[PDB]
């Protein structure tokens, strides 16, 4: 079809619901078109915002009853993802996300007009005067992105991490009776149990996940209502308040208007902190991932104290740790995303930080990739972790760390000799102690109890 | 003096109280000796830890009264900074901080022996058997570093940032009636007040400082009691618990043993997040600092809406020109801090098995950030922020050209008769153009054009 | 169709040329499927590698004549991009890029078999025994990625940056007679010309671009020939040498086998340095971009010494600097990409760094986004930069920096008084000097010559 | 002593040679006073610069013979480190380094006046009129910092890295006949030699050091002569040219004035790239260091293919166990260096108009990286690398289980009769299993199974 405005006539695909402005933008912004389409999470959140906005304005007498109801309906459709294919703009547009705001306004306006029995392009429901009433791209984009990130955390990241925590916790309980060598500086230290080792991974995830959930609270403070620079000019005094209330009712999260609307436009420090906590979580996943591949290294020239499930339905102990590699590659990508967000966050100027799209994009990318990788790592590796009892035992029984009990039982002299023999002849302390006649294969087991070292209290 | 360890005997300065393992580290790790001596915050915190440890072991029957009391006295002297010159080791030593732990054990043990009328190097009060009783460097170093960082936040960073928040809050109130041009994309936007702008800076600091204080809570969870790998082997069953209790009594902070002792040794994710929050605060300071120098730019060919105190001559002299030197020092600290964060988070991802062996550098870079920011924020506050003043004339010059002030005319005398006043008081003041044309009087003008109404529409 | 191997039977789209292994991989690797498809630059380069490999093996007597010629033909087709749609794997696979290597082997094998009159799936031309002869994913993936990045630099980044340099150089020459205020610490300093100011931007780009081109040379050292761990086991002693020679002949770049093949597999330090130089180039683009929006800030409350072309075919001086915003958002993304690559580069273990896919991806992303952004910034802003003579003049003529000549002509006392009057009455130094009778509007122009300050020698 | 500047008079220590602007900076920028005093490398380089400047101005008739000669003598004393204690300013001062430039001008001018029998504070040899003649802090600070960094690379970093390359090269040759198991994905792979593995470390250092030396060339382009903004206003037309010439004579490096003087003041992209290359070198050192500690891990329940020197007792004692402490110090320096790079590159993107005002921190973080790496590489080399020895028994234990050694049997006595020897000498040595089964003799075995053939197939 052909839409007409004071700027001229533009041709838009007859099946598309965006308007002339979006069509022009689609033809002008060509940076990263293939991989950087504006995240749909932002679009869905924008739908929620526009829906709450129509309701607020209607209630405050800023919009005609019928037109408002049509907008509310059209907006809800966007939220339900019925118009995802009508948003073709990239992340690399204006630093205020103006193009996407107008894309949202045009699609919802045209659909609203259609609902009201008007052909697309009529603007019966005006994109700017109605759908964008009392709003600016300046305050609505950051509002939409804060909501998008908060929802993405609950929808994808938390379920994935909480799932892996449950898996590790289950494995930790199941293997808590298996005593093994503990290592510090990568060197043989003292005994621990495989359950204690795996439990530490679960603990790191609980600790880092808790921090993400705490930082998440900063996202509850929205810029909505401050309009262009934070003064709220052109918006009803209660517009922001109501929009926040409705967003909170729809999401179940305690959203509210930021105590200071100026800072909510000039910076996005709350988002920076959320990304930072996600980065720390990623760091813990790298630590855990590496522990896993090192413990599974082998079959014979590594550590090999645990085995991981085959990558494709190669015997146990010879499986390449593919899930660790995919996970850690995601982790290094996440650290880079954090760098991008924090760097951008320090670059605001006066009344508006103009790096909003990329800050939102890199944070969402991190959330989605981590959610994908954690879920994959969990289902395809973590859940199938098993101990290699033979390897664990061989290391423990032949290690000097078990000589402790001997020193008090038969004196250091004899114990030291037993250890020296075992190491020299590559035998277990029990075997050496037997070939020396210092202790029977019976007395040894009564004096040397590995679990007493791993659980000394 | 001759000192010894399991490896043998070595010579140490007769006037120093450290021992053999300190001497070996001194000689074997000549890395960053000039600028990277282990932070005294860590040494003082270690003194607090060793005092609590002796107190706990005595209470639990693990140490004799005589020796324990001497150790407690010696440790307290360390906390008071009386032995600072007896810690000569660098940050770049063993990754577990073993050498500094032994430096602490040796100094306290020697001073304790002396307090008991025993000679130095005698080890009557033994560094390992007594001062380090039930401990490992693995759990004590991170315990001491978490305490050190938590205390430094309260002692230096918070007071500085809270001070700047107070200054900006006061300035915002004082200039809240000064209407000016807002800017978006760096372009002229709708009116705002200077008070709202400065107030936004204060808000950013409140928001970021709040996050640092929330992340600080993770430091309350200590590794103490986990000994070598987290099992607590060699420690009395109640040792860790009592030490954390005593540290809480000593500091006023709610220190407790971490729920999972193993993760407390294998990683320091809590410290990583504290540093991360500090990085965000630094980012806010850069944004604020840049706003300040841009607003004060010029003073003739820049924006120049505010003026700042002139504290030094400067390189190139020009009457009225004041380089924003305090902003430059602050932003240089900010870029340093982002690097510190990079270092801490990188190290945090590199733990292996039961121990992360990057502890010293993680603690050092976090403390450096705290100290530099505390220094720079306080300096910026005292030497610039407190002296910020508006340039009323320049502010008004810009405002009068703002199209928003002309919107009240379009619907008061017509769009043409209003746009015409724009082609007159432009290509000075609109209040004059309307007068020269008779379209409106100066009395009615100020009645139709009320900039504050635009800055505060609600 | 249905392919059959020792692992079982698999169903592959009748129109797709990949095999059972790729089909299984497509179904197993689900991390970042939407935005992280393996870069086609890597696929095209792999085609070049496989083509050179077939030729080398044929010449060395490692492959049957006919089968080799069919492979060479199939490979060339991949290079020409005729099979781009037959590579559906993501970047987040094994850290060795094994899945993509096999994807390349299967597609080329099936096409080769078809050319030889054999239905797809027959393996007449064997993916592993023929197409992958004397090769490993370990040495071929990094070889393909080094070639991909080097070509991407010449094909996209260099043309874009060289173009902007030409633009700035042209503008610098054209505006070299326009004297203006120079600024240090953001404060009024001494006079310069708009041409000198714009010329500095061109210089930064020349300097940073030169560094990228120097680091590029490190990519000429390929891992090809080292096979699994660098020993060259299972490959002809001259296989690597010949493959490198053929790659060099086809690209026009002096590719060769790395002096040390072990290091070429265990690390990719050369790629890290290339990304680092790209990061520095990005930093210069941010500096330049910011200078541009600050100089164009206005219309009346900023600097406004230059104007930028409208974003859509808003009067001069009121145009939002959209191209700067898009460019700087790309810059912060690039800094993050560099972080990812350098971090990954330090994580190699023993004989193989297993972060290859992500290191390659983040570097290529940076190259493509910068190429896109620089070209856009150039065509839509840089080329249309114009001076705002009125603003420039008003700042210069009313600035104390022009009083220098006065001091020597009429003494500091009078000159200082002239400046004090001009600033007090907001008038030009010439006007003030006239209202004081110290100098005529004629004598002033003979004593105060701005260009003599901007070009003192 | 009373000293003065355009702002007024101030009191300075009677035993110090600095002036008023140094004193003001001393008092107004108390940021990082303990660890961030301006690098002496920059001070020494500034001495070289001021010496060349006086020499150039004298040659060009811009300075009197008497005063010029005194300044040259005074400047040379600074280069020799005779006045190090007279530079008390920190890195976190003005972003242009103006305060340090004046600190240099004041010390040299006072010493010059004294050399001419004049009293301190008299300014017979004036800090601004003579020592700073034809210069600005804007062009001299980056000139001094580029020279400082270039010299530090040659004086400290290159010798250290070249030394380690030599050590690894020697070790690789000595162990090139020791066949071992290669590892990919951390899993057992095909055979290689210990010499090839260690050789790869040497290669990584050669590759990264080469890039640092290439980036170093960008530092040869100096800002000198551009004065305040790049125009050269106030400088003699040949001043910059001669100064660069004299600096080249003095240092042996090909210093020249940058083609574009403006970009030399508005940015320091060359320094950013040098730091970037240093970061890559650090990454290689981490990879190498990690390989070293993993190979030495154990020594009983780890990989343990190599052993390293034991330099200290350590925390937990176990016969034969040696913590890889030198690797820990080195990798902690590496994570610090990545942070330094982040800082330098961040600052590099923040220049505005005619001047980047993050100069001090950019120079400082680069020099810190150079010095810490030089320290750590040298330490790691002397205290660990030079003592690396193979654990022949462990290496052989792993190799014998490698499937590749069994491939020569499958086609020598059958796949079944070969796979059977794998179910015997596994669930010790394959050379024994073949004997106990009579399938092959020990003489024929070593004739069929030649591991080196696998490690060196070409």
């Amino acid at each position: 079809r052909i839409e007409r405005d004071t700027m001229g006539e533009v041709r838009v695909p007859a099946d598309k619901y965006w308007g002339a402005q979006t069509q022009r933008s689609l033809e002008n912004f060509r940076i990263g078109t293939d991989r950087f389409r504006m995240p749909l999470e932002i679009i869905r959140a924008y739908g929620m915002l526009k829906k709450a906005a129509a309701r607020a304005n209607l209630e405050l007498g800023e919009l005609p009853e019928e037109i408002a109801k049509a907008i509310i309906q059209a907006a809800e459709e966007v939220v339900q993802g019925k118009w995802d294919d009508h948003f073709p703009l990239v992340v690399f547009q204006t630093g205020s996300g103006t193009q996407t705001n107008m894309n949202v306004n045009e699609v919802i306006a045209n659909r609203a007009s259609e609902i009201l029995g008007k052909p697309l392009g009529s603007k019966y429901a005006h994109p700017n005067d109605h759908v964008n009433r009392g709003q600016s791209s300046n305050d609505t984009f950051p509002t939409a992105m804060y909501v998008a990130v908060a929802l993405a955390l609950h929808q994808r990241l938390y379920p994935a991490v909480e799932g892996l925590i449950r898996t590790f916790t289950a494995k930790a309980q199941a293997f808590d009776q298996i005593v093994k060598v503990g290592r510090t500086h990568l060197m043989d230290a003292v005994p621990i149990t495989l359950g204690q080792e795996i439990g530490s991974w679960a603990a790191q995830l609980k600790t880092t996940l808790a921090a993400v959930k705490e930082m998440e609270k900063g996202l509850y403070n929205l810029a909505i209502g401050g309009t262009a620079v934070g003064t709220g000019l052109n918006a009803h005094p209660r517009f922001g308040e109501l929009v926040a209330k409705y967003l909170a009712e729809e999401t179940g999260l305690p959203f509210r208007v930021a105590e200071n609307r100026f800072a909510a436009l000039a910076a996005h420090d709350e988002l920076v902190n959320v990304m930072g906590a996600i980065r720390t979580l990623a760091g813990a996943l790298m630590k855990i991932g590496n522990d896993v591949r090192w413990l599974a290294s082998g079959p014979y020239a590594g550590i090999g104290e645990i085995t991981i499930p085959a990558n494709e339905p190669i015997m146990p102990g010879k499986v390449n740790p593919t899930q660790v590699e995919a996970l850690t590659m995601v982790v290094v990508r996440v650290y880079g995303n954090d760098h991008t967000v924090a760097f951008a966050g320090s670059q605001g100027n006066f009344q508006l930080n103009v790096y909003k799209p990329v800050m939102a994009y890199s944070t969402l990318e991190s959330i989605n990739l981590l959610a994908d990788a954690v879920a994959s790592f969990d289902a395809h590796l973590a859940q199938g972790i098993e101990p290699n009892l033979e390897r664990i035992e061989e290391y423990l029984q032949k290690n000097p760390m078990l000589a402790t009990a001997l020193n008090k039982a038969i004196g250091y002299d004899k114990a030291a000799e037993i250890v020296k023999k075992a190491l020299k002849e590559k035998k277990t302390l029990k075997q050496a102690a037997l070939e020396l006649g210092y202790l029977t294969e019976e007395e040894f087991d009564r004096i040397v109890v590995p679990m007493r070292l791993a659980k000394p209290h």
